[PDB]
């Protein structure tokens, strides 16, 4: 089985307005309600690349209700912690101006918290376990590392999608892989970085750190796959780029889906490129159609070993 | 038995927030949720009284579930229609600016008002309809026209609060009382009413064209209610007015208890008054000792008749 993890999903409650008036009364005229998180994004993607996976997280309340029937709706499973507060719902106004007003999560006790360290506990040596996204208020902010701590004495393969700092306190705990992109190894190991084989150079002391397998992010110019004894550059084709929202996520998805599902490492790496590429020219996250056309245009080089 | 109908009610999604920004990443501060809608304010008050009543009218989805839950909560029996589609979410931004966002109900068939109407028609001589709100585009224009004649044939109490083509509908089918406001009497009968004298006329021809009796709002300058043999005059006590959401409501809902509980026609009155005051005077309805406060403070004064 395949996890994810989303700590703070919500509701993107979508909403057009027959105009809009601050300090007067609006009706509005069409709304959409959206079961959010990256977690939940990956899921997503994993299953347009008919691939099954179990969401966990937080959910409380109607929200979260909602969203579990949302994911049951797609067809994919669920069993996410029950807390006491409403999972939350962010509002989005469309008409004329476009405005987000966010909200900050439930609380969600200590008790709840180690409910879903139960369920990586239960995890096993053929398990993929993602965790994507921020880490909310009411969780221990070393939450992505006590998951990991746990995937090490299960055997679960543990992928973080998450910015440095996070995939960082995991390492020792040998991650599948994580993602960073150029401009954070940068930062990491305070060099420039500028090459394609200077990438591979920091990506391998990554390795060298924890990291099963490195992908490095390199924007619309690719990505580069570092493992202990080879690494792949992928070129991605050029195109107009719609919205890079989930564009990580799918990139992570596409090569769990390839890995779980038999693909080789290369064609796992071209794979996830492709549904990160694919993201990045839709308006939404990609369909499969799209996803398979961009996968032959993605050309895979080896950089170095075999 | 009393019941309260609310075709459309509402999750009103109350979301603070500093410098409200539009096209822009705002954060809330904080949130907070309540069942909305008049009639199921209307069931609120009458509890706040000590007064049992069971709302009736539409509820879907998990939106719909919030409110059954909610006012179970509340210890106020419900008995809503399951529709196909979710309850609606209201939104109020509480900045500096009070900015409500409301939006359409769900779509509600034929066959789902039917059995609302079937509801109706198990009603006895000794019951009370409230019907309170706007009228959802899914269902019947003539909706409370339809409910109105078979409470004439059951014999139940007809209470009606709504905008002046609906409430004027509902006539020819005696309702115990109806409630405009001294501006819907200025457009029906197409005339300026500028006195407690005019506020009197106007309203005992609408008791000509069928009305058992009439309250007429006057806001902050109180009600005058009107009978075939008598007008009376509320005034209420002056004051800083914090918000009148709920207060049309409450006043129905002091009225309704009154007469429910044995008052006479003025102290019922007087009890409907003081609700609709202390409502305005609070962030929601009125808790108990507010109304007994107030309504020790409202003056009743017969105006004509006996």
């Amino acid at each position: 089985m395949i996890y994810t993890v989303t700590f703070n999903p919500s509701i993107d409650y979508v909403i057009f307005t027959n105009d809009f008036k601050i300090d007067g009364l609006n009706r509005a005229t069409a709304t959409y309600k959206f079961a959010g998180g990256k977690g939940i994004n990956v899921s997503r993607v994993l299953k347009t690349l008919d691939v099954e996976s179990t969401a966990l997280g937080f959910a409380g309340g109607f929200p979260g209700k909602f969203i579990i029937d949302t994911l049951n709706n797609s067809a994919i499973q669920s069993n996410f912690i029950e807390v006491d507060e409403d999972t939350r719902i962010n509002v989005k106004l469309k008409t004329g101006q476009e405005t987000e007003i966010n909200a900050p999560g439930p609380h969600i006790t200590s008790t709840q918290f180690e409910q879903l360290l139960q369920q990586i506990k239960n995890t096993t040596s053929e398990d993929i376990v993602i965790v994507a996204g921020s880490v909310p208020s009411s969780i221990p902010s070393d939450a992505y590392a006590q998951i990991a701590q746990i995937t090490a004495q299960t055997g679960a393969k543990l992928v973080v999608d998450a910015e440095k700092e996070l995939a960082e306190s995991v390492l020792p705990y040998h991650p599948l892989f994580i993602k960073p992109n150029k401009d954070e190894l940068e930062v990491m190991f305070n060099t420039t970085v500028n090459s394609d084989a200077d990438v591979i150079k920091y990506g391998r002391l990554l390795v060298d750190k924890g990291a099963q397998s490195v992908i490095v992010s390199l924007g619309g110019d690719g990505a580069i796959y570092i493992d202990k004894e080879i690494s792949i550059k992928a070129v991605n084709p050029q195109g107009k780029v719609v919205n890079t929202v989930g564009s990580g996520d799918s990139t992570v998805a596409g090569m769990v889906a390839g890995i779980a599902s038999g693909l080789s490492i290369e064609k796992a790496f071209q794979q996830a490129v492709a549904c990160g590429t694919a993201t990045a020219f839709d308006e939404d996250l990609a369909t499969r159609d799209a996803i398979e056309k961009i996968k032959s245009q993605v050309t895979i080089s080896v950089l170095d070993g075999e």
